[PDB]
C-alpha cells in the first residue's frame, strides 16, 4: 500500500533522527560535558566511567516494554525475553559474589542504593522501629519512618569503636543493624558485626554502596559470610549502570527464612513502578564483567592507585582519617593547612579537579569543615597506574598551597589538563 | 611515553567493546526482543517507542558524572553543563505544559511516578495524615506509612460518582485529595474537585500517569488550571525515558507557597540518591519535542486511533467499560464472551499481541475478572492511522472467540505477525 | 510502757480529727455544696445520688493497702482480703448481668470509663489502626493514638442511619465499631452493628455508659447477647462510685478468645498503677444492689418518669429530638423558643435547676447550639414521681419563657427551691 | 402531702443503711482488712495511712455532682461550690511547695501517678517522639505510644551514673529527659539533670512520686528549683488520697511557656472523664496538713526512721543497694542470705509482715532475683520511733534466717502481732 510506505518514512524521519539533529541544543551541553570529563582530573570517589556495552544496553530498546512485576510471574505478558534477561542479570549477581541460589536470593529492580534500603527496611519492619546504621558526622527517608539510632566512629582515630558500639546496640536493641555507608576507608569487622548482632537479636545488613566491586574481586572482606541482608550500588566500583541491588539469605536457619517475599513485595508493588529494563541488561552486562579475571586486575589496581595517591599526600605532611586507607578512598583533613573542604574544593575545580568535601571530625571530637574525599576508581579505569596518581597528589597539594592566599591557577589548570588528556576516555576517542 | 600508549590501548579494547562482542549471550536476547515488539502488535496502553535520539540520550556519558542535589547547588563541583542541561529540562518541562516560572517550579529527578508521588506525600505530611485517591476495584507504599482512604468509581457506570465524592472527603477531609491513576478511560472534573478541595481544605493533587502528553499537546483538560500539585510519568504518552516530574506552586496564594523547600529536600536527600542524568537529558529532549506542532498531530492520532478501535469493538457489541473512552485507553469487559482476563490475557500473547488483565466493576458492583486494558500510544507511533486500528480490534475479537473454548491460533498469530511487520519500528528497521 | 503509750495520743490526735476540726474552710465549702444539691432540681442525665454504703466504703481504710496487678496474682503480699473483694465484685458484675463467667471476664480497676475505653484500644489495637465509633454533632486520646471514623445520627431525624453506617465501614474497615456514647435518646440496635461488624471484618464493642443500669434491669435490650467489648461507667445510672468496667469475650469462637491477656495488661502496668480499692468495694456494693428486685423498680421509675416529663414538654410544643425517648435521657431542641443551649443553661442555674448544653442538628444539616439536655436518675432517687416530673417540665418551661425576654427569675428560683426540699436526700437528713 | 411523706421513708431506708446492714458479705471482708492492718507490720514503702478528715472527705456527696472541665470553665453548672474546692486546692498544692501561681500552674486532677505521666506526654509530646527516663532493672504506656530509651544506675554501686547519662541524652536527644520513679534510695542531683537537658534540648520532668513529702517538708532536695513538669502521687508520703498532680511552668522563660494549656488539654478532655470531687477535697486537706509543721516533724521521723532500720540491717552485716539510704526507703540484696525477693517476700507475709520484692543488679551487671525494698511512711504514722524500727529490723532478718533454711514461724508472726498492736491506726480504735 502506497499510504503505508509513505506512513514508514514519517515514522523513520522522527524514529531516526539523531540528537545533533534533533536537539542541538542538548547536543552542545553533552559535548561540552564530554570535554570536560576527558580534559581534568577525576578523584570523587565515587564517580566512574561505563564502557561502550553497559552504554549500547543503557540506550537500548528495552525500555520499550513495561515489565512491572518479578520475572516467572509478570502482570504484563508479552516478557518472554526481558524474563530471561532478569534471570540471567539475577544469575550474575549471585555469581560475581560467588553466592549460592539456595542459601541467597537477589532483586535486582530497586532504582539506586537509597530506594534498596529504603526498600529492606519496608518489607521487614513496621512503621517506627528501630534500626542503627552509621553516620557521618529529619532528614533521612528511613529515619522519617524508622526510628534511627545512628552509631559513630571515634572522632580519635576515625575507626569505628566496636566496644562501644557494642553496648550501645545491646542498650538500644535495633531490629536492623546496619554496616557500611558514607565514606569509611578501612575495613568493616564483619564479625565483630555478628557477633554484636547475635547478642541483641537484630538482622546484619551490609550496605556495599562504595566498595561492590572490591568484594566481587575478593579484594575487600566478604560480607555475605557474615550478614543477612547485603545492598549495593550497580555505578561505582562496579562500573555498571545507575541501579540498586538487594541480596538476601534464603531456606532454612542454621522455619525458614523470611526475607523473599517481604523485600519483592515492598520494591514492588509497594514502592516502585515497573523496572528500568534498559538497566537491568546494563547491569547484566557489568556483572558479568565483575566476575572476570581482568576486573579482577582492575579493582587491585584500584586498590594500588589509592594506596599510591594516600602515601605521596603523606610524604607531603597531610592528615589523612584513621592514616590512610583500606580501599578505594581516603579523607584529608585540611584544617592543618589552614583550609575548608567548601574552599578547596572550588580551586580544585578551578584547575580541572573535581574532589567532593565531606564532614569530619577534629581530634578532639568537633566537627570540622576542613574535610575533602577523594578516591582512584575513575582514573584507574582510563588507565592512570601508581606514577599518575603520584603526579596527582602533586596537583591536589598546590591547588592546596595555592588556596592558603585565605593568577597561579592557570598554571595548574593548564598542568592538570596537559596531564588528564593523555588518557583515552572509555567508550570515546 | 610508551607506557602510556599501551595504557591507552588496553582501556580502548575494554572500553570501546559491542554488547555483540563484549556479552554475546545478552546480546541474543536483545536481540529476539527487538524481533518481538517489531513481529508483534503492541496494545498496552502504558506502553511506546522511543526515538533514537532519546535512545542516544539514554545511553550517553552523562551517567559517568554524580549530581547529587538540586542544580545551582550542588553537593559535588564539576556539574556546570549537567546543570545547564536540567535547567534546560526544567524550562522545557513548564514550557510544555504553558506554565510561568513565577506560578509553578518543577523537580525532574523521581527516579519514577511512583517516588514522585512519594515524596510528594513525604514532603507535605507527617507520617500517618490522610491522603484519598482513587483505587482500582497494605499494598501501596502511600498506605503503609500514610492513611489512605481510596474511593471508587461508580460501579453501576464507571465513571467517578462526584457527589458521594464531595459526600467522602468532607466526612473524613484529607490532606491531600488525589485525581488520577490507574486506567480511567473518560475526563476528570478538574472543577469538581477543585470545588470538593476547596470545602474540605485538603491539597489538590493530580497524578497524570497516563495522560501527560495529551494534556501537552492541550487534547485533555488542562491540570494545572486547577492543581496544587502535578506529578507525571515520562515514559508513557510522552515517549521520553523512565522517570517522573513533581509540578507545583509558587509564589503567593491566591503568606507563600510552601511545597517547594518540602519536596525538593524530600526528593534529595530523603528519598533519592543522585539523579539519572542520562534521563533528564533524554526527558529534555521529548520535552522539546512533546511542545512540537508535529506531536500535536501525533497526539490527535492517539485519541483517534483509541476511538476508530473503541468503535469497532462497539460494532461487535463488545462491552466496554463507560461505553468508550475520552482518551488512550479503554477498559473491555469480557465476562459477556464468558471469558477472564488473565485466558483472554494469554491467548492475545500466543497471537503477538500484548494486552494486559485489569480488575473491572459488572453492573451489580461485583469485582469481576474479566477486565482487559488496551491502547493506542504504541502501535500509533509505528504508524497506523485508523484503519489499522479496525483491523486491530478484529484480532481482537477473533481472539476472544477462540478464546471461547474454555489449532487456528497459528492463523492468527501468522496474520498478526503479516499485519505488523508492515510497520516501521522507531530508531531501527 | 510510758513512751509507747503516749505515741498513741499523739497518733489519734491528729488521725481523728473530722473534717470541721481539721479543715473549718473544706468543711465550709462541702456543706455549702450540700445544701445546694438538697435545694436545687438536679436534671443532668449523668448526675445520681449515691448511698450510705457507699460512701462508707468509699471513706474506708482499703485505699491504705496498696495492690497492684490483678486478684491472685498481685505485686505486694498482704492482699488476701483485698483479693476476696475484687473478686466479690467481678462476680457481682457478671451476675448482675446475667453473664457467664467461662464465656465472659471482667476486669473492674479502670479509673474511669475513658480509661476503660482507651484501656481496649490500647490492647487490642497497634498504634494508628482504625477505630469508628459515634461522635457528638486532635480532641479525644482514642483520634490522638489511633485513626478514629466518628459516624453521626441523621440529622432530619436525630436516630442512627444504619444504612450509611454500613456503607462507611465497609469503606473504612475500622478495626473496632464502638456502639454507645453521647446521649443517643434511643435503643441501640446491636443486631445490625453485629451485622456490620461481621461483614467488615471488626470487634463490636459498645460502651455503655449512659444507661447500664437499665440493661442492668433488664429494661434496655441486652448488648452482651452480640458484643465482643462492653465497657460502663459505675456512676450514673448504677449509683455506684467513680469509675468504669470493661467486660470481654472468653473461652472458645463459635482458636480462644484473645481479649483477657491483653486487655488486662493494658489496664495495669501499661496506662494505670494500683486501683482504687475503696472504690473496687464500693462497686460490691452497689452491684449487689443493682441485681435486686428493688433496683429493677426504681430504673422502671426512671423511664416512666423521663417518659412523663418528656410527654410534658411535648404538649407544651417542645421539639425533642427523635420526638421522645426510649431511656432515661432527651435532647430539647430551643431554637424554635429563639434560645442557645448555653444561655438556657445559665439561666436554669440562677433558678437552681441543673441541665447542660449539647449540640444537636436541625433539619437541614448545620450545627445548632440550641440543644439542651436533661434526664432523670438523680430526681427519681430522691424520690419523684411521675407527676413530680410534670411539675418539673412546666418550671423548665417557664424558665425557657424568661429566656426569651433577653427580675420574675426570683419567684422561679423560691419555686424551685420549696419544691426540691420536699424531696429527701440519700444517706443524709 | 401524704404520698410525698412516705416517700421520705422508701428513699431514707435505701440511702441511709449502714454497710453491715446493705452488704454483710462486704462488711466481712472490710472488718477482716482493719485487722490485718492492725496486726501486721506495713512495711512496703508505697504505703501510708490515711487521717479520718481524709476519709470523710473520700466518703462524702461532692462525688454526687459531675464536673468535667478545669474550675472556671465547667461543661456543667452547679459548680460554685465544687470549684472552689478544687481552686482552694490547687492554691494549696502552690502553697505546699512553696511555688508561686505566676511561674508555676497545677492540675489537680489526674486520676494516679501514670495517668498523670501519661497527660504530660500526651499533651506535650507528637506519639513516636523520644522520651528518656529511669527504669528499674512493649511494657509502659508511654513506651507504646512514644519511644522511650531508659537510662539505669550503676550496676556496681547504687548510683546513677550521670557521665553516662549525659552520653546517652547527647546521642539520643529525647524530647522530656525523666527523673525519678521507681525506688531510687538516694537524691536526684537536678543540677546535672539540669545540665543534659539543656545540651540536649529536652523538657526537664521530675515524677515525684516516692518522695513528694519529703519535698514538701524541706527534707529534700526541691525539684521545682530545676525542673519543667513535676508529677507527683497523692497516697504515698503525703498520705493523701489516691491520685496524682502536675505541675507545671507558666509565664515569660528567662515568648510565653508552652505546657498550660497542653496539658490541661490533655487532662480533660482527651485521657480522662470528669474529676474524682471527693478526692480532689481530700486533697486539699492533705496539702493543707502538708504545709504545717507537725507535717514537717512527721517527715523527720519517716527519715531517721528509715535510716534506724537501715543501720540495724548493716551491723547484721546486710548488704544494702548504695549502703544507706537519704529518704524513707532502702533496698536490700538477700543474694548473700542466699534467698530470692520472692522467697522472702512470702515468708514475711507468713509473719505479719509486708515487704515487696524488687529487681536489683549484682556487683558485676547481671539483674538479681534477690531484692527487698522496705520503708517507713506506714509504721511512722502508727507512732513508730527509732527503737520500734531497730525492732523490726531484729523480726525481718530473722524472717530471712528462717527462709534460709529451705514450724518457727508461728513464733515469729505472734511476736510480729504482739508488738504490732501496741500502736494506733489512724482514724479507728
Amino acid at each position: 500500500s502506497n499510504a503505508i510506505e509513505s506512513r514508514r518514512a514519517v515514522v523513520r524521519a522522527w524514529g531516526n533522527q539523531s540528537i545533533e539533529e534533533a536537539d542541538p541544543e542538548i547536543h552542545e551541553f553533552m559535548e561540552k560535558e564530554k570535554q570536560r570529563q576527558f580534559r581534568g582530573i577525576e578523584l570523587i570517589a565515587s564517580e566512574n566511567f561505563v564502557c561502550r556495552a553497559v552504554m549500547e544496553a543503557l540506550g537500548s530498546h528495552l525500555t520499550n516494554k513495561y515489565s512491572e512485576g518479578m520475572p516467572g510471574a509478570r502482570y504484563y505478558t508479552g516478557n518472554q525475553y526481558i524474563d530471561q534477561i532478569e534471570i540471567l542479570c539475577q544469575e550474575r549477581a549471585l555469581a560475581a559474589f560467588g553466592l549460592n541460589h539456595e542459601k541467597w536470593g537477589v532483586n535486582v529492580q530497586p532504582y539506586s542504593c537509597t530506594s534498596a534500603n529504603f526498600a529492606v527496611f519496608t518489607g521487614l519492619l513496621m512503621p517506627g522501629e528501630r534500626i542503627m546504621g552509621l553516620d557521618s558526622p529529619k532528614v533521612s527517608g528511613a529515619s522519617i519512618f524508622f526510628e534511627s539510632f545512628p552509631y559513630k566512629v571515634d572522632p580519635r582515630t576515625g575507626y569505628i569503636d566496636y566496644d562501644k558500639l557494642e553496648e550501645k546496640a545491646l542498650d538500644y536493641r535495633p531490629k536492623i543493624l546496619i554496616c557500611g555507608g558514607s565514606s569509611y576507608p578501612r575495613d568493616w569487622e564483619f564479625p565483630r558485626f555478628r557477633h554484636i548482632a547475635d547478642k541483641c537479636g537484630a538482622v546484619l545488613m551490609f550496605d556495599m554502596a562504595q566498595i561492590s566491586g572490591l568484594v566481587a574481586a575478593k579484594e575487600s572482606p566478604n560480607p555475605f559470610d557474615y550478614c543477612d541482608i547485603v545492598t549495593s550500588t550497580t555505578h561505582k566500583s562496579l562500573r555498571g549502570p545507575r541501579g540498586g541491588i538487594i541480596f538476601y539469605k534464603r531456606g532454612l536457619k542454621p522455619i525458614q527464612y523470611d526475607f523473599e517475599e517481604k523485600i519483592n513485595f515492598s520494591v514492588f508493588p509497594s514502592l516502585q513502578g515497573g523496572p528500568h529494563n534498559n538497566h537491568i541488561a546494563a547491569l547484566a552486562i557489568a556483572l558479568k564483567q565483575a566476575a572476570s579475571p581482568e576486573y579482577k586486575l582492575y579493582m587491585r589496581q584500584v586498590k594500588k592507585n589509592a594506596k599510591a595517591l594516600a602515601s605521596a599526600l603523606i610524604s607531603r605532611k597531610c592528615k589523612l582519617i584513621t592514616g590512610g586507607t583500606d580501599n578505594h578512598l581516603l579523607l584529608w583533613d585540611l584544617t592543618p593547612l589552614g583550609l575548608t573542604g567548601k574552599v578547596y574544593e572550588k580551586v580544585c575545580e578551578m584547575c580541572h579537579i573535581t574532589v567532593n568535601k565531606v564532614a569530619i571530625f577534629s581530634e578532639n571530637g568537633v566537627i570540622s569543615p576542613g574535610g575533602v574525599r577523594i578516591g582512584s576508581p575513575a582514573m584507574t579505569s582510563r588507565g592512570c597506574l601508581e606514577p599518575e596518581f603520584e603526579t596527582m597528589a602533586d596537583f591536589l597539594y598546590r591547588a592546596a598551597q595555592i588556596a592558603s592566599a585565605a593568577k597561579e591557577i592557570a598554571d595548574l589548570r593548564n598542568q592538570v589538563e596537559a596531564f588528564a588528556t593523555q588518557f583515552a576516555m572509555p567508550a570515546f576517542d
